[PDB]
Parts: C-alpha cells; structure tokens; sequence
C-alpha cells in the first residue's frame, strides 16, 4: 500500500483497539462513563490534548467534559464521522470548543442552523 | 533495612506527586486538580486495583469533593489522617467511592457519637 | 467521508511525534542508538508487537538486532515507505525475521534470490 | 498506622504488583527476559532512571543492561535485599554502576574481595 491506504489501515486498527479496549493508554472517567483511547491520537487531533499530554497545560479545563460530547469527539477522531442530533449538539459543541476541534465545531453549527 | 528503605521510597513518591512527575492519574474536582500514582492508590483502593489495570493513564472527572480527596491522597502518601465531625463526611464520600475499606469503617465509627 | 484525508493527517502527526519522542511508549536501544515509537502503531502492522504489547504500558526493548533494519521497518510502519536493495536487504530481513513479519521476510528472500 | 508502618505496607503492595506484572508500568526486554516494574519506584531509587523517565536523558545508556544484573537491582529496589553469588556479581556491578547506585556497587566489592 502507499501512504493513503497504509494510513487508513493504521487508523482502522487503532479504532479497533479503542472499540475493544485493548492497546489503549488513557481512560477518561466522566459522568460515570469510562472512555478508552490513545493519547497520541488525541494529541494528533486536538491542540488542547497535545499541550495537555505533552506540556501538562490547562488541565482543569477538562471539567468542561461531558460524556455525550466526549463520546462524539472520540468517534470523530478515530473514524472521521459524528452522529449529531438536536439532543447532543450543545454538549458536543462545548467539548469541541475547548478541544479546539474546528471541523466538529463547524458540524455542530451546521446542524443547529437546521 | 526495609523499614528505612520503604520510608525513603514513599517520601520520593510523595515528592513526585506534589511535583506532578511520573504520575499516571489526574483528578479534576471543584476547579482543582490532583495527581497520583495508580499503583500507590491500588495499595489501599480496590477501585484502583480493579479498574484501569492495563491503562497507562487515567483522567478522572467524577470525584465528589476536593477536600476529602486531598485528605485521602495525603494519607496514602504521608500516612497522616485526622477525622473529626468537620471533615468525616468529605472523607467518607471519597473512601466509599474509591473502596478504601479501612478508611470507610474508620469514618462510620466516628459518625455515631452522642 | 474524508477518512482517507483524515487518516493521513493522523499518521503525519504520529510520525512527527515519534521523531520527537513525544507520547511514545516504546523505546528500542540497539547498536549504540535509540528509536521511539507508539506500541499501538507497531501493533497495527506486526503480529509479534500486537501479542507482545497487550497489557504492557511502557516498553524498553533491548533485544533488536540492528539499527539500520529497525529504522527502515519503523519508517515503513509510519509512512509505508520501504526501499529494498541488495545493500539493505539483510538488515531488514534480520529484523523482519526477529519480528516474524512474513511478507517482508518473503520480499527480502525474493530480492536475495536475484541472480 | 505510623509513616514507617504505612511506607512498608505500600512498598509490600508494590512488590506484590510486580509478581503478576499487571499494575506495573514499565517492561524491560533484555536477553529474552521480561522484567516489569514501576517507573516511579525506579526513579525513587536511581538518579539515572529519574532523569531517563522525566527528562529523556541518556537513553542510549540502557545499552549496558543485562538480564542477571537488572534482576538483582530491581529486587533491591523493591525488597531492600540482594542475592549476590560469584556467578552474578560481575553482571550486577556493570548494571549497578551506570544507574548511579552506591550501595550495590560497594555490596558487590564486599563479596568480590572477601
């Protein structure tokens, strides 16, 4: 495979690892929900997570997290897809905002404009 | 020698957690953050013995109160704990959630005095 | 969906990270030199690593044979880039032989069979 | 229980965790052997390990590790005891040196000579 195919393969393996809860290296506990993930992927997809995990910066802003929003943010990171609904959009928007994730922010505003 | 050696190791672990060095657990609660070592917590907490076993890092956002957590963590690392009617509710909430059985039964013992 | 573009970005960032030794949980030391990598990325491409790494956190691995072969194998795992030549094939084979990566092993033998 | 006692309990638990390996967070693979430990404990007992794990300093230096020696050094860290016999004293010396640990270095020479 060349870079496109080879990269898709790696990310799908990482997504499988996450879904299975195996070969993950970080767990977030929020609102009673445990989310397993890879710090490297989170830092690849969010400047907030990059500076948190690398530079130990702005840790307390994590209390903006909610399960609905973080759930969606993680799905997006690993699959490039969201399932937004009128019910979760504001929660997702709040999380995506502090995570500085523009494509999710845009998707949230896109749904709200309907 | 193990008495002396044990003390030295724990003193160092306490310095590490105050500096936030080599800690793999972050609690965010009441706009405040605490760092700890899961393996140290697992010495007294069944919660940290059983959960997050294969995960390097934990970001925990669900602890109820900062004062009880601070005291529980302080005990883990320095062996210091004072229980009075002032703080017993704070401590018990955390010891319960974290399944630190000895601290739970010490808190219940205190809440029964006329 | 833009999963193709999205995965390329992710892997670019992962390569950047490992080059800088950021967020890496595997360190190899071989031939007077060290390499950092993410266990989860190596596990995506190698059965040995997938089976070795489960349930482990940080790994310090001191048993890799040669630096040159490992460098190329790790570069491949991140970028898909692999140049096989009579010059480097034995180094790559050695590491592929250690990590029992059969496709690379076979590729190495085919290139060695060039008479 | 007092700090001396509590310290001993904590280290005992950390040593027990090492037996199963699950709650350890660093695995060394050297000469086909896997040794599991806690980075925090290693940093507590060795100046080299501290700098390695915090500051990524002299990563290449690990090249001088061997299975016999690393095993003994790790035993010391967790139990305060060494098991030096003629066959392994040399290996333990080379490992104990670069890790900057005086006790074991002298302990080897106390048996190397007499």
């Amino acid at each position: 495979s060349d870079f496109p195919q080879h990269s898709q393969h790696v990310l799908e393996q990482l997504n499988q690892q996450r879904q299975l809860g195996l070969l993950c290296d970080c767990t977030f506990v929020v609102d009673g929900v445990h989310f397993k993930a890879h710090k490297a992927v989170l830092a690849a997809c969010s400047e907030y997570f990059k500076m948190l995990f690398v530079d130990q910066k702005d840790v307390v802003h994590l209390d903006i997290s909610n399960a609905a929003g973080l759930g969606q943010v993680l799905e997006f990171m690993y699959t490039a897809k969201l399932s937004l609904s009128p019910e979760n959009v504001d929660d997702v928007l709040a999380v995506a905002t502090f995570l500085q994730m523009q494509d999710i922010i845009t998707a949230c505003h896109a749904l709200k404009s309907l």
